[PDB]
């Protein structure tokens, strides 16, 4: 007997197009999403060229409309030069992404004053998300308070960070956060097996105590999101390993395993992969869209999942219980039992739907 | 210039049918909802007969399908006799309502053990809401913890209650709450004008300090809901005044006024009247549904709003800014400028929609 879930939303994916299409492209990354029970993705802007201006967003929108198999929204990226220039296109994006730690030269911000400038100029009704680790979480929260608005913290990975966010929420501050599956299901204990190249990710894998703190503080976690960050095995195993794990195809099976073990409820999962993504990012419903999962099927994660061009996975060897059997997207069968059945270009930019515009005062 | 909002949801209304139809019926109460920018309502079970068993729910479902002009879900009510008997119909209801303070003899629970029995027997994946004032909030929270599940607290009205809920949330407990507009916009200062009969409501109007505490603790409030509780003026002004205020037609104008004054943002409002109701009660999206509001129009609330059969309002004389201009429900114009344009029976039971069933493990 299958369980029907609504269309799940991953608010943090790197689909690598334009400019890194050997790692992933819209077509392969959204095939991976559908196979993971995800029907809508928000794609990050650290592409080549990065999505830091209107022409780059226009290009990315067309590449996504032509290649995506599930629905999507595209983030804009903050740069040292673009504060105050994005107002005409801001509402067409998923939100604004700030990279506040290590990143591409083009997305590097060298001063907290540049963070303030973005918080002051980006339209106040639209989402801002930040890659902000350790004390950077507290720093960006301060900027958000100085500018009197909300912030969403990407991939919280540490006891330190979740407790800081917990304390901020206890003070009524408008902050939300997400956690990625690798920070719930992998730790330092796995670095021996992964090795130093494959194991490179940012935020880095935490201690057992970090992992346990995230689980204990599930109530503080608003969303799950994969931070699907595909790189090829050659890259991960080479001399300058880029950080990141692929994760679209493994996220939901890992979390369904946890549900089956009573570590969180089905509702807890659906708040974090459906309702809270919708409400934080003002993402629209998808009509006639659902995911059918089999919660009894036990399997072992293989050395690579079928669809991501990353062609490797750090979860290899983990035993999971739960599998995606069928996905229906806007009335069409999109995935059954290992076969994607919608072509590149079936997916649409949800920010162009009437119901996908973020409401604002006139 | 109008602002387009999504279809708003009121999770706490009393529509009086069956058995109190001089006060309101499905057709008049849902006309009032549409005129208030509400496209989906959850109707409480304290009707005559009360919705405490499968035959009463079946009757109410047909009366609602024939009379409702907007979409709806119907609550079941807990009684001293029905724990363990509702499992076959539970999933068809909005949730289970517990009346833990004053109420009808049929909904009266005389022992906390009866509360426990309901929390133990009602399906664990389905909503439970409680009318729980003052220390009763803490008592029902204890029952929820003993039975390891969530609870939603209706119409929080006091500093004491919002601070208790705040403390529970800080401990990661699964509790949500709603606040009604009369507890944000009226206080003891208004009892002279209202008089002792009109002013009767449960929870009673709070002090200025209660009202200020609710505003200061907006972050703790998950939903707004009217507790639309229509009674005629003859009843409110008579010898045994029943408690309650009509509120569907005034809720959104009062809250839009507050948005225009910067007391909360448009997003804060939409989280509380759309996203959080959806996610707490697992209510489905409504396709091609939206509300157009005019935020500049200043008007004074009259002695009665056009649609509720209550034919009075405690907000008479308050100056508001914001008005509902047009409502579209599932592709049809449902309301324009004082005229309801969908007939009784246009509305549907959202729990019968495939997307409106609450997900559960097999
Ligand atoms: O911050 C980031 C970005 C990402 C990428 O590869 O794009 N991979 C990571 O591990 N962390
Ligand atoms: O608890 C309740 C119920 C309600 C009603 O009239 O049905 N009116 C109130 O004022 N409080
Ligand atoms: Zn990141
Ligand atoms: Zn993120
Ligand atoms: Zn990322
Ligand atoms: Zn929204
Ligand atoms: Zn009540
Ligand atoms: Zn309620
Ligand atoms: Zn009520
Ligand atoms: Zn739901």
């Amino acid at each position: 007997k299958l369980v029907r879930l609504p269309g799940l939303i991953d608010v943090h994916v790197h689909l690598r197009e334009p400019g890194g299409t050997h790692k992933e492209d819209f077509a392969s990354g959204t095939a991976a999403a559908l196979a993971g029970g995800i029907t809508m993705v928000c794609a990050m802007p650290n592409t080549r060229p990065p999505i830091i201006d209107a022409p780059a967003l226009a290009l990315a929108q067309k590449l996504a409309e032509a290649g995506a198999r599930c629905d999507f929204a595209l983030f804009l990226g903050a740069s040292s030069e673009n504060a105050g220039t994005l107002g005409t296109v801001a509402g067409s994006a998923a939100g604004l992404k700030l990279y506040l730690n290590e990143t591409l030269s083009e997305l590097r911000l060298d001063s907290v004053v540049q963070w303030m400038e973005h918080f002051e100029t980006w339209p106040s009704h639209l989402p801002i998300v930040a890659h902000a680790e350790q004390q950077t979480v507290a720093a960006v929260l301060m900027v958000a308070q100085l500018t009197q608005r909300s912030v969403h913290i990407c991939h919280v990975a540490r006891k330190e960070e979740i407790l800081l966010i917990k304390a901020a929420k206890a003070r009524g501050l408008p902050v939300t956060c997400e956690v990625a599956p690798h920070h719930l299901f992998l730790s330092h204990d796995d670095l021996e097996r992964l090795g130093p190249g494959k194991g490179e990710v940012r935020p880095e894998l935490g201690s057992r105590q970090d992992v346990e703190a995230l689980w204990e503080n599930m109530a503080v976690i608003d969303c799950f999101a994969s931070d699907h960050a595909p790189h090829t095995l050659e890259e991960k195993c080479g001399s300058r390993p880029p950080p990141g794990f692929p994760g679209l195809e493994t996220m939901l099976p890992l979390l369904l395993t946890a549900v089956s073990e009573g570590r969180l409820s089905l509702d807890d999962l659906l708040q974090r992969l459906h309702h809270n993504p919708r409400r934080i990012f003002h993402l629209p419903p998808q009509e006639d869209t659902y995911v059918e999962v089999d919660l009894e099927h036990e399997w072992t994660i293989p050395s690579h999942m079928p669809f991501s061009k990353a062609h490797w996975t750090p979860f290899e060897g983990q035993k999971v219980k739960g599998t995606v059997r069928r996905v229906v997207l806007r009335g069409e069968v999109a995935y059954i039992d290992g076969q994607v059945l919608v072509p590149p270009g079936y997916g649409q930019d949800v920010r162009k739907w009437p119901q996908g515009a973020v409401p604002q005062l006139p």
